[PDB]
Order: C-alpha cells, then sequence, then structure tokens
C-alpha cells in the first residue's frame, strides 16, 4: 500500500550511515509491516483470481460445447 | 516478488550500523527494484481480476442463452 514515493523516502532515510539506531530501526520496522501487509493483500487477490479463473475455464469449455450445437442446427 | 523470508533478510542486514556504506546502498536498491515490480504485478493483477470478473459473468449469461437456444431447436 505504501506509494512507491513514500516507500522511496524511507529507502532514502536508511542511506545515512550516521542515522540514529533508534530511527533506522523504526524505518526498517515500517518497511517490514508494510511489506507484510502488501504480500498479504497480493496473496488474496492471487487466490481469489485463481478461483475466478477456474470458473471461467469451466464456462469456456461448457459454452464451446454448446456453441458447437448452435452450428449443428 | 521477493519472498517474505528474502525481504526479512535484507531488513536485518540493513539494521547493522556498521554495514559497508557501498553495500547498504546496494541492498537498499533491491528494496526499490523489488518494490517497483511488486507495485506493478499488483496493479496488473487488479487490472486483470477486474476484467476476469466481468468476463465470468458474461460467460454465465452466454451459457444461459446458448442452452435455452438449443432447446428451441
Amino acid at each position: 500500500p505504501l506509494k512507491p514515493e513514500e516507500h522511496e523516502d524511507i529507502l532514502n532515510k536508511l542511506l545515512d550511515p550516521e542515522l540514529a539506531q533508534s530511527e533506522r530501526t523504526e524505518a526498517l520496522q515500517q518497511l517490514r509491516v508494510n511489506y507484510g501487509s502488501f504480500v498479504s493483500e497480493y496473496n488474496d487477490l492471487t487466490k481469489s483470481h485463481e478461483k475466478l479463473a477456474a470458473e471461467k475455464d469451466d464456462l469456456i469449455v461448457s459454452n464451446s460445447k454448446l456453441f458447437r450445437q448452435i452450428g449443428l442446427t
């Protein structure tokens, strides 16, 4: 969910070798939290889509058989 | 695109305050490389799951019409 820009700033902040240890730990924690959530959501759309796909496949085959008959007649 | 496990490794590597200044920028790049991808696949997936969703409902509709039609013959 973090806009590539927003995420970019963080990548920035972490560039500083002299960044406090408290603030750089905080930054890496946000990357973690955000990445975990992202993966989660992506993982849903991916299982939800895989299913939605299966249904489509059934229907394509089903209809291809029916359509072969609108031709018989 | 980057296994949670794989991303977890990077975030730990970057926690070390001593890490080689050249080296943290290197790894700090992957988080931008990978994050670029992710934001993409997720957008295409959403762009695709929308479309599939529609096609699915239409296949249902065209399945109903095909069937019913063959029955008139």
